[PDB]
RNA sequence: ACUUAAUGUCACGGUACCCAAUUUUCUGCCCCGGA
RNA sequence: UCCGGGGCAGAAAAUUGGACA
């Protein structure tokens, strides 16, 4: 009469602490501990138990089994109709049983008068244990009629002691509102294993046989059990690794001092987040050195991957340690060295039933994400790891979908599928029999797992202070995100009368179609468009409890095979099981058509961009054989079809900068942005987009890119580099690259992407997210990063047609003059040349006094404030003299390297076979030309450096002689120069942003005879710029500026190639593509929120005059470059609220413009002796200007024939080019004597001065 | 035993959730002396 | 006293703050 009983489970399980009820009712924390299996401590201290389950709670189940059972057949046994019951009584006769217990009970009407009494009992109550010698809360003996045996943990390792840690995990649990999103509260609990601790063991015995085929049939029946499903079975009868955590620590301080040697500390954190990053690629990057070498040899390396330490190489020491400890494996190797090295660093710094089953796969059409606590949270009771957040994951590294969390949602779309909500309540007394709780509670869900074990992806989000357009300091953390594309097991159970059609509904909802995509909402972060995922392959089955009572018994109730379900032929069915017709299909299932589906409603648009895209990712670019700075940003995805992840990534632009951009678009116009009282902000913003009061009414999703294919060179290498302003030369350790993608104004980029509104918006609210919508199709905001110089414009937009008509209205019905100044600058006759002879020189030095006007005040970016303007203004770019640029990507262009080594070659900067000037060179001639206009501070100077004069060493460096008051404007609080104020500085975006050149009309390529290519030159020989020779001794200082001349002295060149390529070395000349006269560009800058004369004094830049010109390109001392520019078209527009749109100007408008800016810089001259009046304005009255003016002013353009000589002076008199009889060398310049210092100071600083003679 | 009480366990009664543009600044440029 | 040669190839700041009594 002995039976032993093994229990087995199917899914993660619960556990908590143990405690006597005189003391549990205390710890009001244990309190939800009477359902869990129960965990004791042992051997007086921590981490040594046991686990077993108490024989209660078997007890109980095993009674409410009994119950269910003969409520299905009317109750009765084989037609033998029994008692009633008896519970729910129990008074004043003895103790209240514990676990006072309360439930809708149930009870059939029966005919019987015998409640299985004393003499004739029926199994019921013999099974119960009413009749027997029992006892309250006494146990003196084993004499029951019915025991049960506490259940124990079974385990084949026993020898030693289960350890807490081994078979235990913390996690929380919180509880949200039915509106509002927030969260409400919080508790604890453990999860345990279901895989190596699943089987429990027990025992049971019995007095009477008489009671058996009851006992031993309902058994089967019970499936949850300590929160999992279960079967019930009657039985017939490396240590190391964690001194490895400890030892790696040793060899993390090496690295770490070694680098605090070379003054690079800071540098450990980028080398934290790049071993991290490590982890994906495998250990083949160790073992074979894929690692980005450094460039060419400049006897160095890369400058992170080739620091020394201990005299080692880093890239070295890396294999080393790998071959040390590698019986960890590859993954955790990663991981640890990775938290050592944060953790170092952060130290150092400091009327029948029926049961019906649905199976099925679910699918995640989206990146999806479920956050827990953080690592370090041991199972019994600020070391913030460096990943603020993380995502779940099971034992092995794999994901999982909680049922905690699958239950949640769908009782959320469940409550809004019937209309009325009952908010949860805990511990109540009676049972809120809404509809929805009574659905709600027969239902019954099953965990899920995938098959993907590989680790995950990470993203960045930062916060952006709308005062200056900047990062916000103090916000930067890290996410991590799961694969696209994954693929989970499903399953979900219910037990009734009839299927709820709502529940159908709701199904539906979830399902996806040929034109119908699903909108699952599992998940957290459900804001910014994580967590979609749709159904497939459903597939319904349904029993027959009423007369198959035994079929669903014998299978178990079909628990624990739920996979083979999915697959199975439908003849191979279990007796008992049939498929479920009348399944009513999205058509007549009235809440559905009716509640749910108008819930969320999508837009979807294609944005068309014409320029170079860049979403700067620079941690992957440091593991990557590229050797660059910033790469495209990269989403992988898996793909059902292989299994395994795509060979070839896709790139795209991030969800969060799609709400940024509409965030900050909708704010700014507004005027919302800006007020601090935003925790109540009661403007729309707060409403729409959400505050942490409320949840979010708008959702995101990716931007993804489909025209790829097409292009042939899809990542196109840029190069750029900053100038001295005072010797134009390239600054130290100031040469960078990028490589972004192409992107032409004739093949332009698409792009595809969608988002979702929640129901309920109300009228104008569509109409700020169109006017948003608009604003972007016009081509105020870029995509990306570097908008001002260039990079990321749009261009268009295509509404697909299958929106909201609304939409459609609400935004399709929304959408000669400037002549030349004419300035005449009045610096001719001649130039005292007589034609005879006049060597000059080739570039001259400019003074521009010593004060510089500041304002404390700025103007942020808050809003368009009405008082200013704001437009765009198009030009036309025509060339003078023979242009160069050259495009520094290849370095073989024109194959010249075959017979030539060591010469290089370009050709002509293009872009898909399109000629471009790419934009940021115009920015730096325009802000030198301002600058030097409006005596700013010296932008981009180094001032560290010191010369020796020959010995004489500098006393001071450059930095020391400069005066203080013009060294670079440093902080906001001191103010900021006009010049930093206009173009922006490290700390406050610029307000205005150029763009790329496009090209136009004809004649393009000077042609030359000789030469191979028939359209290329071989420039001379180029040397470093020499500060010494300006300055001649201690005493000397800083003369200011440098410009370079107009001459047409480069056909000197173009007759020369066959002797050039003789006489100098192959190793020192360039050979490119030249662009001849007679060709224009089209250009065009775009300004926002700009001052009242600020803009007067651009568009004065713009364009001088007549008779003046820029300077621009490679090459510019011998003649190359020179170039003039008109303006065609202005615009502008003060966007508000009212109804102001694009409108033009006409021209004697930008006259008032342009004379009230001359008034300003009139004042801030601040010598009012000037002349003032009403007249067309003079430029030539002020001093500095006037010199300005001077040095560029094109001599050969009105006087047709009056061209000068200009050239470097030849080195030592019997020089290779040494013009005979000339005298025009050093050793006869560069003396001391013949020449006093301060005449050659004066002779730098007077432009368009005699120098043969050397007369002024 | 450590380890339960017996005519009365809705904890499958509770989603770790809300909110936050990887961005701001920078012309692919160029002459006189070294032991 | 004799006779010629390339350099720069990334620099600075931000690495988490609030919430749910
Ligand atoms: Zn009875
Ligand atoms: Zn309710
Ligand atoms: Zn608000
Ligand atoms: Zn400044």
């Amino acid at each position: 009469m002995n039976i032993t009983v093994e229990l087995t489970f199917f899914e993660p399980y619960r556990l908590v602490e143990w405690f006597d009820w005189d003391a549990r009712k205390k710890s009001h924390s244990a309190m939800r501990g009477q359902a869990f299996a129960q965990w004791t401590w042992k051997g007086k201290g921590r981490t040594a138990g046991k686990s077993f389950i108490t024989g209660t709670l078997v007890r109980s189940a095993v009674i409410k089994a009994v119950e269910e059972l003969l409520s299905l057949n009317n109750g009765k046994w084989e037609g033998v109709p029994c008692c009633n019951g008896s519970f729910q009584t129990d008074e004043s006769k003895g103790k209240k049983p514990s676990f006072l217990r309360k439930r809708h009970t149930l009870q059939w009407q029966a005919n019987n008068k015998n409640i299985c009494d004393k003499e004739e009992a029926c199994p019921f109550c013999i099974l119960l244990g009413r009749f027997d010698n029992a006892g309250k809360v006494h146990e003196r003996n084993k004499d029951y009629d019915i025991h049960f045996s506490n259940f124990d943990l079974d385990h084949k390792q026993e020898k030693n002691d289960l350890r807490l840690v081994d078979i235990a995990s913390g996690r929380i649990l919180n509880r949200v509102d039915f509106d509002t999103g927030k969260a409400k509260d919080y508790f604890r609990t453990w999860e345990a294993d279901y895989e190596t601790y699943g089987t429990y063991t027990g025992r049971i015995t019995l007095r009477n046989e008489h009671a058996k085929k009851l006992l031993l049939a309902s058994l089967g029946f019970v499936d949850k059990l300590c929160g999992a499903l279960c079967r019930i079975e009657v039985i017939k009868k490396e240590v190391l690794s964690e001194d490895h955590n400890d030892e790696l620590r040793k060899q993390a301080e090496v690295i770490v001092e070694a680098f605090k040697q070379n003054d690079k500390l800071e540098k450990i954190r980028i080398l934290a987040d790049a071993i991290r990053t490590l982890r994906l690629h495998g250990e083949g990057v160790i073992e074979k050195d894929e690692l980005p070498d450094g460039k060419e040899e400049r006897d160095k390396g890369h400058h992170l991957w080739d620091i020394k330490v201990q005299g080692t190489a880093l890239r070295t020491k890396l294999k080393e340690l790998w071959q040390s400890n590698k019986d960890i494996g590859w993954r955790k190797f990663t991981e640890m060295l990775g938290s050592n090295l944060y953790l170092i660093y952060k130290k150092e710094t400091g009327i029948e039933t029926k049961e019906w089953i649905i199976v099925g796969r679910l699918k995640a059409a989206t990146p999806f994400y479920f956050g827990v606590q953080q690592p370090s949270d041991s199972i019994p009771g600020v070391i913030n790891e460096h990943t603020s957040f993380n995502i779940l994951l099971d034992k092995e590294n794999r994901y999982r979908i909680p049922r905690s969390a699958l239950r949640g949602a769908l009782r959320r779309d469940l409550r809004t599928a019937f209309g009325s909500g009952c908010n949860v309540s805990l511990g109540g007394q009676i049972l809120c029999n809404c509809k929805v709780c009574i659905e709600m509670r027969r239902i019954t869900l099953k965990d899920s797992v995938s098959d993907f074990s590989e680790p995950p992806e990470i993203r960045y989000r930062i916060a952006k202070n709308p005062g200056t357009a900047t990062v916000e300091d103090g916000s930067l953390f890290d996410i991590e995100v799961g694969p696209e594309g994954l693929t989970f097991p499903f399953v979900l159970r219910y037990r009734g009368h009839k299927f709820p059609e709502q529940l159908s509904s709701v199904i539906r909802y979830w399902e996806e179609n040929d034109g119908k995509n699903g909108m699952a909402w599992l998940g957290g972060l459900d804001s910014t468009g994580k967590g979609r995922f749709a159904l497939k392959d459903i597939k319904i089955f349904e029993w027959d409890l009423n007369q198959k009572i035994n079929e669903y018994i014998k299978e178990r109730g079909m628990r624990g095979k739920e996979k083979e379900l999915l697959e199975m032929g439908e003849s191979s069915l279990p007796d008992g099981l049939i498929p479920y017709k009348f399944f009513e299909e999205r058509e007549c299932l009235f809440p559905y058509k009716e509640n749910l589906k108008p819930q969320w409603s999508e837009v979807q648009y294609t944005i068309e961009v014409g320029s170079p895209l860049l979403t700067a990712d620079t941690i992957s670019a440091l593991t990557e054989p590229g050797n660059r700075d910033a790469i495209a940003y990269k989403k992988r995805v898996y793909n059902d079809g292989n299994n395994a992840i795509e060979p070839e990534p896709r790139f795209a632009v991030k969800s969060e900068t799609h709400r940024g951009i509409f965030r900050t678009a909708v704010g700014r116009r507004t005027g919302d942005l800006g007020k601090e009282d935003h925790e109540d902000c009661t403007c729309d913003m707060c409403i729409i987009f959400g505050n942490e009061h409320e949840s979010s009414k708008i959702r995101f999703e990716d931007l993804e890119l489909i025209n790829g294919n097409e292009f042939e060179k899809l990542e196109k290498h840029i190069d750029h580099v900053a100038i001295d302003r005072f010797t134009g030369g390239a600054l130290d350790k100031a040469k960078f690259d990028t490589y972004p993608l192409a992107g032409s104004p004739k093949k332009p980029l698409k792009l595809k992407g969608r988002f979702w509104i929640k129901k309920g918006f109300s009228g104008d609210h569509k109409l700020l997210i169109t006017t948003a919508l608009s604003d972007i199709r016009d081509g105020l905001y870029p995509l990306g990063s570097k908008g001002g110089v260039g990079y990321g414009w749009v261009a268009g937009i295509s509404i697909d047609d299958n929106v909201p008509d609304d939409f459609k209205e609400m935004i399709n019905k929304t959408e000669g003059p400037i002549n030349n100044d004419y300035v005449h600058p009045g610096h001719q006759s001649p130039k005292q040349d007589h034609k005879n002879k006049n060597i000059y020189y080739p570039h001259y030095f400019l003074d521009s006094g010593s004060k510089v006007y500041r304002e404390k005040d700025i103007i942020t970016h808050e809003e368009f404030t009405e008082e200013l303007l704001s437009g765009k203004i198009n030009c036309k770019l025509e060339t003078l003299t023979p242009l160069i640029i050259p495009d520094t990507s290849d370095e073989n262009g024109l194959k010249l390297q075959g017979n030539k080594p060591g010469h290089k070659n370009y050709k002509f900067f293009n872009i898909n076979g399109e000629l471009m000037i790419p934009g940021s060179e115009l920015r730096g001639m325009l802000r030198t030309h301002f600058e030097a206009l409006t005596k700013s501070c010296f932008a981009i100077f180094g001032e560290d450096s010191t010369l020796s004069w020959r010995r004489k060493c500098a006393s001071k460096t450059l930095g020391g002689k400069l005066d203080k008051a013009l060294h670079p404007c440093t902080g906001l609080s001191d103010g900021l120069c006009p010049g930093c104020h206009l173009f922006g500085t490290t700390d406050y975006k610029g307000r205005v942003k150029f763009g790329f050149a496009k090209y136009e009309n004809g004649p393009e390529w000077l042609i030359t005879r000789g030469n191979n290519p028939e359209r290329s030159l071989t420039l001379g020989v180029l040397e470093s710029p020499r500060p010494a020779f300006s300055i001649p001794d201690d005493e000397s200082e800083i003369p200011g500026r440098k410009f370079y001349l107009h001459h047409n002295g480069w056909r000197i060149i173009r007759q020369k190639q066959l002797e050039i390529r003789e006489t100098v070395q192959p190793e020192r000349n360039v050979t490119t593509e030249v662009m001849d006269k007679g060709n224009v560009f089209s250009f065009d800058v775009k300004f926002e929120n700009l001052r009242e004369w600020e803009l007067g004094l651009l568009l004065q830049s713009l364009d001088p005059g007549k008779n003046i010109a820029h300077k621009l390109g490679k090459g510019k001392p011998y003649g190359f470059g020179s170039v003039k520019i008109k303006i065609d078209s202005l615009h502008t527009f003060k966007i508000n609220s009212n109804n102001d749109k694009i409108k033009r100007v006409p021209q004697s408008d930008i006259r008032e413009y342009i004379n009230k800016g001359y008034q300003k810089l009139i004042e801030w001259s601040g010598n009012n002796s000037i002349q003032k009046g009403n007249v067309l304005p003079q430029w030539h009255v002020i001093p500095h200007i006037d010199k300005l003016y001077k040095l560029l002013w094109v001599p050969f353009l009105n006087d047709s024939k009056l061209e000068p000589d200009v050239r470097y002076p030849v080195l030592n008199e019997e020089s290779k080019g040494y013009i005979e009889g000339s005298d025009y060398t050093y050793k006869k310049l560069g003396d001391k004597d013949n020449l006093p210092y301060k005449t050659r100071v004066k002779g730098l600083t007077t432009p368009w001065s005699p120098w043969n003679p050397f007369q002024v």
